[PDB]
């Protein structure tokens, strides 16, 4: 094979429209120190390590884990974001930055469907890591929270898998469902910037940014593993093998609103007329030891340069009478601000953060 | 089709069968009670595990009998490992179905742990080189066993080898399975880990299977000094040789390192064991914050009494590792020999 590296400096965060690798480790931190100094060295010992990661004296400790070592770089990228709380918390603005407070930045609003676990969402920085090996990615998180340890505390770390098709077939979730058609391509610049790149209108540390919207879903793997093929195909919208929507041949083939329930899944976010791009992962997580089922379910990561007018419409459209519902539980949300791309020599969020 | 493993033979895959990186490691109570409900649990297991494993119309109204996440996924070397432990035979003094007569002599619970992290009348090892896919086998196992098994836990992980054959490590860094005899030498495997005489008969060709999950303090222990990190072990970090040794394959001398190392006080015993251990990883710790991870411990042995409590011995008294360990869970489990086309797994130990 080639070299599995992707570049993390450039206009844009790796990460986003990277090829969507199979493992992810998502972590979420608050910041307890309270001198931006501190933040500032953070993000220039993150900036180095980051890069170290995606590219003598026996009586002190390895400066590296040593997990790794004998391991591919496997496609790494390490996306951070920051939430609302960076900029205010408990009604006092930090660290001076309400100047460069990002137009669409605040906590999602409320759902009548949720059970959010005010723990499983939130947080003040976001740290995403992908790769194609599990190990790589837990090594790259592991010593990037070394690093915070002293300035941060760790409000909770995730992880999650999602295996392409061996021949590149669209990833399966654990519905059995292809999961991604909808998206548009991440080659297409031009619809990237539409969907995704904040291009003006932002604070320049935000400019080549994006929005990154968490929501940790539950999914009933029990009771769907019960329901029949045509329900399972009804709450999406899309035959099961093919991924093809209703009345078409192809994944590919546009959907046909006419030919699906007005309550699937497909229906109603295409409803909104809004367009965000999703990289989503599943997990596991043993059994839930309330009830003893299986813990399981979505990772849902999008990433949309407005939220406010591409995805809360879509949470709005689907919390109300989405058939996914049956089987499905938010329990964990999330909003980040993903900074601009680094340059070489500059330090992530350095125009944020900097005087 | 090159990531197959066979399932059928004269033993289980998933023992000497070379290290996939993901497990799944699930343990089941039997609520069923009558007999004949384990050997159709059994046979539709065997028939399902064939299936899953070598790669591998119905009607749109009925459930789909597969939940279709690996539908494009390679096989990617799955394995599906049997055991059964001392409560599948008698708990709480009843003789359950039978089986006592039938109990393997050296299947006693492991001596002084969560007991929800333990235990089990059976376990259930799912091995492959995808993560995914090894779900998919578990999750379509278990749903199988609904009616007739309660499942108990589900631990899973993950230990990645290097591109260049090099010995995998776990989350401290260091290599592990050097200690290991070739899996591909048949006969140290029959000296090490097959049983062939001593119990009844349905155990030959199987093996025991030691399960320990050992958290590992990651945070303390990446603060500490390279040499207390290599003094632990007695091998050296990056090479993995042993102490005044050139190579990771060098013969262990115990002269050359401190008598509390982990390879001082485990190859001191005289005894051997295949250890075929993975890493994991679950979250925050939430007494201290920090990661919680560590080592999924699988070991085989044909009899642990002779070659695995030794071990255990003298390592809970005096091993430098239980400074940045704490065993969490534990259980033993006997795993029947291989099943043979045609057959079911146990099927010796059901039919009677
Ligand atoms: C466990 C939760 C979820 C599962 C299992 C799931 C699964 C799916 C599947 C199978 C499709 C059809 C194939 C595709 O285009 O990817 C789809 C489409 C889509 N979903 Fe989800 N989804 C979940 C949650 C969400 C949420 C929370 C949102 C937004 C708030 C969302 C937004 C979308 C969009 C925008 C599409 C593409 C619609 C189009 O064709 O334009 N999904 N999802
Ligand atoms: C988190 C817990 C553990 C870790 C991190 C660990 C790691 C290691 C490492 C790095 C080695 C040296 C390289 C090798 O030969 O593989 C080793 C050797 C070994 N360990 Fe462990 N191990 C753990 C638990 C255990 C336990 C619980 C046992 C037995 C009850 C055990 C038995 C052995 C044996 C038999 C060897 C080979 C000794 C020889 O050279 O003859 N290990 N282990
Ligand atoms: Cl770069
Ligand atoms: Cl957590
Ligand atoms: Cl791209
Ligand atoms: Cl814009
Ligand atoms: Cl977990
Ligand atoms: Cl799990
Ligand atoms: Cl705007
Ligand atoms: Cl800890
Ligand atoms: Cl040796
Ligand atoms: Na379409
Ligand atoms: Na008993
Ligand atoms: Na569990
Ligand atoms: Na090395
Ligand atoms: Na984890
Ligand atoms: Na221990
Ligand atoms: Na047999
Ligand atoms: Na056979």
């Amino acid at each position: 094979m080639e070299e599995q590296i992707v570049p993390f400096y450039g206009k844009h965060q790796a990460g986003i429209t990277t090829a969507h690798q199979t493992y992810v480790y998502f972590a979420a931190l608050d910041v307890t120190a309270k001198e931006k100094s501190d933040i500032i060295t953070l993000f220039r010992n993150w900036t180095s390590l980051t890069q170290m990661l995606t590219s003598r004296n026996q009586y002190l400790p390895p400066q590296d884990t040593g997990e790794s070592a004998d391991l591919s770089p496997s496609n790494l990228t390490v996306t951070f974001g920051f939430g609302p709380s960076f900029f205010e918390k408990d009604g006092k603005d930090r660290f001076g930055l309400k100047s460069k407070k990002p137009k669409h930045l605040a906590a999602l609003p409320a759902m009548p469907n949720d059970n959010l676990d005010e723990k499983q969402g939130g947080g003040d920085i976001c740290i995403q890591v992908c790769a194609d090996d599990e190990q790589v990615a837990f090594h790259a998180l592991r010593n990037l929270l070394n690093q915070a340890v002293g300035t941060c505390e760790v409000r909770f770390v995730n992880k999650g898998f999602l295996s392409g098709g061996k021949n590149g077939e669209t990833p399966r979730n654990l519905f059995g469902f292809k999961d991604g058609t909808g998206n548009q391509s991440t080659e297409d610049d031009s619809l990237m910037n539409s969907i995704v790149w904040v291009q003006s209108g932002e604070p320049d540390w935000m400019t080549g940014g994006t929005y990154m919207a968490f929501r940790k879903i539950k999914m009933f793997l029990e009771i769907w593993d019960r329901s029949s093929l045509k329900d399972q195909e009804d709450t999406f919208g899309r035959r099961k093998s093919s991924g093809a929507p209703f009345g078409q041949k192809k994944e590919t083939d546009p959907v046909k609103l006419n030919q699906i329930p007005s309550n699937s899944h497909v229906s109603l976010a295409k409803s909104t007329g809004k367009q965000i791009l999703r990289r989503a992962f599943s997990y596991t997580e043993g059994l839930d030891p309330k009830t003893g089922y299986m813990d399981a379910g979505l990772l849902f990561i999008s990433f949309q340069k407005n939220p406010d007018n591409q995805f809360i419409p879509m949470l709005k459209a689907l919390s109300a009478k989405d058939a996914l519902n049956e089987y499905t539980q938010t329990i964990g949300s999330a909003l980040y601000a993903c900074p601009g791309g680094c340059k070489k020599g500059e330090y992530i969020a350095q125009r944020l953060l900097e005087s």
